[PDB]
């Protein structure tokens, strides 16, 4: 329910307001996920998604204040909207789940009360929609008009078993899919959701199959398990700015980015990598003073991976790489990409991993060329003439390769093995012979660059990617064997 320490917080009129209640709420024992998931739905909905003011809705009105270059006007989130849609929500859940029917073995939650659960948010919703459509993550999307998206049902299920004083279900994530984890010890898991266009529903099992399997998805159970204060941070990294294609609402990234500070100053950002890059990309956008600088918020989000998850974190080294693509730092964004590619490679690549696929194939067919023609244009009156550029690009590759190592299908085809022959050829035989490629002499120590390939085809190619003149059809035919 809604207690006077939260009603006295509200009407919302402004960011600062907003990022009052979430304060409040993180410094109380059990942060209340639906009110603050409903809040940020509600002032999305009118700076993101229908920003034209209504004009016969009398309750509901809108705050003016001075914006950098006139007015702006914010959605007044009032207590009697807010505590309506909460209502709602807790009536809905609490009248379709009977809790005398579930033995509760000393606040444990049995696996087929979280099924129930997860069978209540899952028949609510609207029978068709756009899966991949914006601004359908929040449970304001859920009550307004019954669509949530893909990760967004999880966090629904964790919303509503918290709302039927279920304190043990609790979000878990991985960087493309989201589950529970519940039990004594939270060591059982159960999916509430689904996953790919059409790829079936697992709804209710364990994902013991999906970590044993190796696959990215899964992150060989390396993945997040949440505590109540880093599921107020997902909510927050689900926060979508985005009014169209190319436009987003500078209201909702100046709240994104004081919230994500609020949950960095607590220490609720500590082991959640991908929030650390998010906030890195909103410092790049609008540094705020006093703060530290992007790059050391990237490198703070790698630092989580390794220190947590065992260094099995694939955006950490995205988001870095994508910071210095963006400022063309060709060295730093090819080492970032070899980086990333040196942690996809202990994995194996699974029919559910089209998300990352996408993400290497679009680095090394387009990304990567653009940046080495770029390069190749600036030549004519650097980073191709360092032979460490080289070696970062044989290192992504290797990656690739093991990547490919003892997977169901395969990740190499013709399309690949083209740009690997231009991208090589945008090295000078020169550059590219000062790359010493060794297997190392001795191991251990007693009391131009050097590269150490891990896959067997960059092993098999070792002379080739060094020869002075390129053979085309024997890179081609080893990379795509
Ligand atoms: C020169 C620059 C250039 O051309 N390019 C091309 C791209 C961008 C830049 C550099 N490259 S890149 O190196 O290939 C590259 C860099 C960075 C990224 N990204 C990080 C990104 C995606 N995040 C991953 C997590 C999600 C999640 C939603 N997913 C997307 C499909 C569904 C999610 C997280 C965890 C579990 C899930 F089930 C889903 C959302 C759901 C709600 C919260 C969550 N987001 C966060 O946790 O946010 C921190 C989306 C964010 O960020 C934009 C893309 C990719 C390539």
């Amino acid at each position: 329910g809604l207690k006077a320490a939260q009603k006295t917080l509200f009407p919302l009129r402004s960011i600062d307001d907003v990022v009052r209640l979430f304060a409040a709420e993180l410094g109380r024992e059990e942060p209340d996920l639906v009110l603050l998931s409903l809040v940020l739905g509600f002032v999305e909905h009118f700076l993101a998604v229908n920003r034209v003011i209504p004009t016969n809705v009398p309750e509901l009105t809108f705050q003016p204040s001075p914006a950098p270059d006139g007015l702006t006007y914010f959605p007044v989130a009032d207590l009697s909207i807010i505590a309506a849609l909460y209502a709602r929500f807790t009536a809905q859940i609490r009248g379709a789940v009977d809790l005398s029917l579930y033995p509760r073995e000393g606040g444990v939650s049995s696996r087929e009360l979280v099924k129930k659960v997860s069978d209540v948010i899952w028949n609510s919703l609207s029978r068709s929609y756009f899966k991949d459509r914006a601004h359908i993550q929040s449970l304001f999307s859920f009550i307004t008009g019954t669509k949530l998206d893909s990760s967004g049902v999880a966090f629904a299920v964790v919303g509503a078993c918290q709302a039927l004083g279920l304190r043990d279900v609790h979000l878990a994530l991985s960087e493309d899919h989201a589950w529970v984890v519940f039990g004594p010890n939270g060591e059982q898991t159960a999916e509430v959701t689904w996953h790919g266009k059409g790829n079936e529903d697992r709804r209710g099992q364990t994902v013991n199959a999906g970590v044993a399997e190796r696959s990215w998805l899964y992150l060989k159970g390396s993945y997040m398990r949440c505590d109540r204060k880093m599921e107020v941070a997902f909510m927050v990294c689900a926060i979508n700015p985005s009014i169209d294609l190319h436009t987003d609402s500078l209201e909702l990234l100046q709240l994104q980015q004081k919230l994500l500070w609020l949950l960095y100053d607590l220490g609720h950002l500590e082991r959640y990598p991908m929030a650390l890059g998010n906030l890195a990309d909103l410092e790049e956008l609008e540094p705020t003073p006093g703060r530290p600088d992007p790059l050391t918020l990237y490198h703070k989000g790698i630092a989580s991976a390794k220190t947590y998850y065992r260094d099995e974190h694939i955006y950490p080294y995205m988001y870095l790489a994508g910071y210095h693509c963006r400022n063309r730092n060709v060295r730093e964004a090819l080492q970032a990409w070899a980086d990333t590619a040196t942690v996809i490679q202990d994995y194996n690549y699974c029919r559910e991993d089209e998300e990352i696929y996408k993400e290497f194939f679009e680095v090394a067919n387009d990304v990567i060329p653009n940046l080495l023609k770029e390069a190749a244009s600036l030549l004519e009156a650097s980073a191709l003439q360092d032979p460490e550029c080289f070696a970062h690009l044989l290192r992504f590759y290797d990656g690739i390769c093991k990547w490919e190592e003892g997977s169901p299908t395969p990740v190499l085809h013709v399309g690949w093995a083209t740009f690997l022959v231009q991208s090589l050829g945008r090295f000078e035989g020169q550059v590219r012979q000062k790359v010493r490629i060794v297997s190392g002499t001795v191991a251990g120590t007693a009391r131009g660059p050097v590269l150490t390939f891990q896959s067997e085809k960059m092993k098999g190619m070792k002379e080739l990617l060094v020869a002075t003149k390129i053979n085309s059809s024997a890179i081609k035919l080893q990379l795509t064997a």
